[PDB]
């Protein structure tokens, strides 16, 4: 896709970067122990390169992975958009998507608690359109203008910089207490959305309102939502923190190794689709970023199929590189008055600046687009054109009046809907139909299963026991409190502090379906799911056991690693490097029995407690082949608990097991 | 120490950066539910600056963290250098020091294992005197042309940018294995010495053989060594990588805690000194970067006191 | 050549830079009379360009115009050189120049007295190779690290940053005063070479000693001349200010007219090429770059032809965006310890990243090479590459040890001649063998013709008097003073002070040839030049006349322009912007007699002026039709003056005045001390 900005280095002689064959491995001295001599150009031009290699990272989502894909249409969506790349059956369009964390700078962990990035470009044959979306459906404030706020006090404290990656501190919660609107996202940031299980088993929503035109300037407003079709997951919390720490990469990992093997993750793209009619029809605004439309009053429409099956070639030049713009729009999509969408469109244009050095980011190949350009834009830094047209201004005769405006009528040009309108004082006013901040956030909760709730409730409790200010914390009690009731007395409990009285202005009792993770019904597909085979190289059976159920797990598309004390061949991993953060289930055999009553090559205590760890995480354990489930004081007849002669019945009981993929009997309840 | 570049904000009305009072909290509309106008210089003003917030991590050392303090002269060093911040008993000059890991970007966790920075500037009397060391005592490889080669293997495989922080990958030690200078330091980081237990428990060493210089133009060569007066102590591997995980701040808070509870870290300022006759005295060349002196061929001098006792106040400016 | 990164918009609809069509010319308001939106992205992304447009221009050299061209080898030079464009017969490589003045920044004049820039790079087959020269064979200083204190004392002072594009003011002379290795250059740039007719009438130099270097290892010293094909030629420094004002842009026209009409122009790219040994051996030393080598003692060798012949698509793509550096060298080519040199070859890599913004300068269309890239340079801001190999270190086995180390044994690699060897302390200190700053300055004074010392020395009294300070007018009357007692003298004169006493210890009566410009003869060739023919639409004959003229001109390749009161077919502009600046020789015909003699068309006395200024400045002037002494006689012309002439002849008169053309300058119209 990117192939004719390809540069190949398989052979031939090391040169400058203009072409004149060099050395690189020995300066240039005055004498064999003498000083570097100035006139050594090879020196100076590498290492002036390598001194240069790093540009800023991205202002938030700075840690974050991308591929490449297509997406192809349903159908012919004329009906209800004039957008070039809707308007066939079967109609492909190539994408990048990166999906990101939030807060965290680069390097930082992909499995830190976060709103998640997924921003898809399409390239178009009508120009590049970005949908720049999160895995989360709503956002924490409702005007561009706080947008430093909200990220200054996410961001780690600003004198010492602690703490990474986290809203574990006491300015994000002052802001959160301070700022009501962020208690919907809060609460999803809160529940399993905050830790996914990967980027493939997670959503990616617009949050805006955006308006759908057609070519006759009629206008509807839409949301999108990309709905994952490999199903939603999500870590534990206790997981997610070793895991941080034991493979910070690992859903770029995910990501990259899904793809090459040829398990591509899939999405479906939709959107809910309403009258301008019902701007304010459903309870609440549709201008406001802060509220989802329950599916109840919308449903979603399938526009079409998004794949990625394409690793990157080089991560810089086309990951790091990638400028998104929500200002990237084509025709037959418009904006809407959305005050926080309204701002994003000047950020995202301006900050290229600061990321490119200057302003022909769109020149990088990752960002160009696949048609033609045309226009009078002209000069600047790293100016990668050579334009023949000597008169770039319009109007002209002297080019003929080229190039010719477009609009609704000609060139397919974009048009603001028509019917759009303004009316009314200039203000600096919230509307005050912003003004509820927390019916909306238990609406989420109530939609959430019983143990699902006590994971949110348990996420509060964790973060909020770490904010050292009284003050804060009791301004936070406050704020759940107008959401739950009994949200606020369960994380007080945690807290030593009580709880304020029940203020039932926002309290009620109704759920919205396709919120919840743990409800969602078994993953529809286990492949590419991670089986750990514990097992020793002490024992042949053992090792005839592990190759056995290998061949059996492999032929469903299961990756599966053999652990044992040593590498040979069969295993693929000692128990010095393995642990239970690195499997979705995790399967002891027989043979290696012993293992789990010392050793130098791996710390004491590593193969029973991978195997424990596994089980009080909700993974499916089993021993395949008493005596192990004993030591590991794990029930036999626990749901998810394993426990077969026969290879292939244990597979068959087992790959169930990796579908229900948490058993969430494993954690105690409140009262 | 900075003091006058310091800007007070526990009062006030909100102004932009040329002084006008303003607001920020609200967008100016057309209309209550209308878009947003360009002539909202307020906004645009406040985004344009988060927009810009970040600079490039640096190339190496990325993650780190740093503290001001002083250093103390034992001596009129004199007789061995001109250099004035050692020209007298007693003699103070302040300092700052930064502190970091190697491989990983900005983000990534402190108890990496890896090499550690520990960068000391004196800002003397006779203008501002940096020494730029490590924890570890030797470098990789023997000539500094060669720095992008090491930094390319050791930093993440560069399709897919795996993996973070860490020299556990096949380019590093093809790296390594092919140029087998990197030996020495490869045996430190694999030692206790890549997985300190904190900034304060690590040695500081200049690496390189400098030379001291005397007034009368007369030369010796020296090695830095900065001595913890903390003692040495280092953490264990499968306790490093669960650290990584619950605390990636470890050894800045550990730092910024010592500093602000009035136990500010120390070390001995040390060289060792020899003659430039000795430059292949001793079995190798001096000029090797990749080579110690043995402390039975030539000991430690103390020079001074250095210590560590004020945080900064602003992370990104300082 | 750069056809690759071409873009056409000669058809089509406007889009934004990612290809979405759009709309340029109104704002998106709330309603008719309203406020516009910040959702209008179609404003922000145009004016955003728009706002970004410039970079910093060049520290020095800001000021400059280029073209594309061809190099032509004349033989296989494997004999002195490894270097590959040097290694067949006939072989070719393009090229890209820029000309350039020195002081100057962006938008000042081409005909300022300066030196001149002559940076040309070769697209070879083993790499891009720039010779960065100079109009001039000598430099100010010794030192490159004296750079910016040559640079600061020539550029505006910097309070008022006053005067623009002048070594007229009292720091520039306070400097070299000061600095007496700045004499031989200031001398250059006093003479008729600071104020060139044309960047075509100029050579180039590369100034340094550098050296040559064969396949065998063994080396040359050499110094390259770039000679003009088209012959030198200067303008007078009263006529260069007129044009300054006039027509800013000169040089860069000249240039740009001579190639679109297929007289694009040419040098000889030449060496002198002595022996390692003799690098002491002339009476001065060849590190030193304020020396040239007489060439009676080291003559040229013709290497190849350099002709320049297509003009940029786009200027600041292609000639404000190209960046040249003498760290550009190739295999057969290696630098001297001449430290102005060796100073530059950091400064020209490090200043791009100012330029650019960022460190893939190299990657600019007009900067790549002519073939692949090999190395494992990665990242940056502007990455245009996406490289396949990722691992990009060395030593590697995981890409099979690609790239492969190049070197004198394998692969074609660069290296430094190794017969090149250093020696004794580490000192900041300079050779005695330097310590000669006048004896040349001399030499090249005693080349010059009588009127052309006369011009010196009267660009000296012009650039002196404007000198506030009487204590640098003093010390700059001790300099002149050590290189000529006379100089001294008479440039004192115009300045109201006493030279000091004859100081002779380097007077000397050596001369040396090829430097002089009034003595190199007439020109070659007079195919581009200019002709104003002065007519009338007052008299039908007149505009006969001057087609007839015309005519005649035109076949032998001069550019003619026929000027009367107003345009119509034949005429080409009107008295009102016409100048003498603008011709190499002005034509009246008789016809239009009566001009000469008030118009609300044009400024009083415009058509005499610009007759009176053609002769006063040495052009060939002439009457063409058989009455020639009103116009002469109003002009103050006489008809038996020399470059004057008068006939009734159609074919008389072009046979004479081509001549005349040739001959260029009357240099008997100035007077002499
Ligand atoms: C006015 C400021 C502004 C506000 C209100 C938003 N953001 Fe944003 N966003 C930025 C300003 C910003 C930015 C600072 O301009 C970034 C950082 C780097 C960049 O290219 O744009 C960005 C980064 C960016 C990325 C990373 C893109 C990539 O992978 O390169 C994603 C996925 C989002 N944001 C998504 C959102 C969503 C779904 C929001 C709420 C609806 C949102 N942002 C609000
Ligand atoms: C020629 C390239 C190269 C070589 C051979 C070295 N490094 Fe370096 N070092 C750099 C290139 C450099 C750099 C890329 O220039 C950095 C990155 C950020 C900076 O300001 O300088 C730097 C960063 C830097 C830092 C971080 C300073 C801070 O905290 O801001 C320390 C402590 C060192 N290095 C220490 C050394 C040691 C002890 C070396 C071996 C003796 C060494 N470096 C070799
Ligand atoms: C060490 C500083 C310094 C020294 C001693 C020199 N210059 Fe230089 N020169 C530069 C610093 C440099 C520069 C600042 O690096 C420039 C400005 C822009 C650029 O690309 O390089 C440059 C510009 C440059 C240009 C314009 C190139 C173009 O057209 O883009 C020419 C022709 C020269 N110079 C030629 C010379 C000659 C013949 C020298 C004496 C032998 C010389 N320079 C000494
Ligand atoms: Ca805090
Ligand atoms: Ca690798
Ligand atoms: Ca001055
Ligand atoms: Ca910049």
């Amino acid at each position: 896709p990117l192939a004719a900005y390809e540069v190949d280095d398989s052979t031939g002689y090391l040169t400058s970067d203009v072409g004149g064959p060099i050395q690189d491995q020995t300066s240039l001295k005055a004498g064999i122990r003498g000083p570097t001599l100035l006139e050594d150009f090879m020196f100076r031009q590498k290492i002036q390169h390598f001194d240069h290699e790093r540009v800023p990272e991205r202002a938030v989502h700075a840690r974050g992975a991308g591929a490449h894909g297509t997406f192809t249409s349903y159908a012919d969506w004329s009906n209800i958009t004039a957008a070039s790349f809707l308007n066939a059956t079967g109609k492909q369009t190539p994408v990048f998507v990166r999906f990101s964390t939030f807060a965290g700078s680069r390097g930082s962990a992909d499995t830190a608690r976060d709103v998640h990035g997924f921003a898809t470009r399409f390239y178009t044959d009508e120009g590049n359109f970005d949908i720049v979306g999160n895995n989360i459906p709503v956002f924490f404030i409702q005007d561009a203008i706080q947008f430093p706020d909200l990220i200054h006090s996410v961001k780690p404290r600003p004198d010492n910089e602690i703490p990474q990656a986290a809203t574990a501190h006491d300015s994000a919660w002052d802001f959160f207490s301070q700022q009501p609107s962020t208690m919907h996202t809060l609460f999803w940031a809160m529940s399993g959305h905050g830790i996914p299980r990967s980027y493939r088993h997670m959503d990616g929503f617009g949050v805006h309102t955006f308006r759908f035109v057609k070519d006759d300037g009629s206008s509807k407003l839409i949301k999108w939502h990309f709905k994952s079709r490999q199903g939603k997951a999500s870590l534990v919390w206790e997981e997610a923190q070793v895991l941080s720490g034991k493979n910070a990469d690992f859903h770029r990992q995910d990501l990259w190794d899904a793809i090459e093997s040829g398990n591509g993750p899939e999405w479906d793209v939709c959107v809910q689709i309403v009258d301008e009619s019902q701007a304010q029809a459903f309870g609440f605004d549709l201008l406001d970023p802060t509220k989802i439309i329950p599916e109840e009053y919308a449903p979603l429409t399938k526009l079409g199929l998004l794949k990625l099956d394409r690793n990157p070639t080089n991560y810089f030049a086309e990951t790091e590189q990638v400028m998104f713009q929500p200002g990237h729009i084509v025709r037959g999509i418009d904006f809407t008055e959305d005050p926080l969408l309204q701002g994003r469109l000047f950020s995202y244009l301006d900050t290229q600046l600061n990321r490119n050095g200057g302003p022909n980011f769109e020149q990088l190949p990752i960002n160009m687009p696949r048609v033609p350009i045309h226009n009078n834009n002209r000069d600047g830094a790293g100016q990668m054109f050579i334009h023949r047209n000597k008169y770039p201004y319009t109007p002209n005769t002297l080019n003929s009046g080229y190039p010719r405006q477009a609009n609704q009528n000609a060139g397919r040009g974009f048009f603001t809907a028509p019917g759009r309108t303004a009316s009314g004082a200039l203000v600096r006013e919230v509307s005050p139909t912003f003004n509820d901040h927390w019916s909306q956030p238990r609406l989420f909760f109530n939609s959430l299963t019983p143990v699902e709730q006590q994971f949110l409730v348990n996420a509060m409790r964790f973060e909020i026991s770490l904010v050292k200010s009284e003050e804060v914390k009791k301004n936070v009690l406050t704020q759940l409190n107008r959401v739950s009731h009994d949200v606020a007395v369960r994380v007080a409990a945690a807290i030593g502090l009580g709880a304020p009285d029940a203020d039932d202005t926002y309290y009620h009792n109704n759920k919205t379906a396709g919120v919840s993770i743990v409800g969602s019904g078994p993953l529809p597909t286990i492949k590419t799911l991670r089986v750990g085979i514990l097992a020793t190289t002490s024992e042949s059976s053992a090792l005839d056991q592990a190759a056995q159920l290998r061949t059996r797990l492999e032929k469903d598309g299961l990756v599966v690693t053999v652990v044992a004390e040593t590498l040979r061949e069969g295993v693929d991993q000692t128990y010095s490097t393995a642990d239970a953060t690195g499997f979705d289930g995790v399967v002891v055999v027989d043979g290696a029995a012993a293992l789990f009553a010392s050793s130098p090559l791996f710390p004491t205590g590593r193969p029973l407690q991978i195997f424990v760890d596994a089980y009080r995480w909700g993974k499916p354990v089993g021993v395949c082949g008493s005596e192990v489930l004993d030591a590991a004081d794990v029930p036999e007849d626990g749901d998810g608990v394993y426990s077969e002669e026969s290879v292939d019945m244990f597979v068959e009981e087992f790959e169930k097991g990796l579908a229900t993929f948490r058993f969430t009997d494993r954690f105690a309840l409140d009262s």
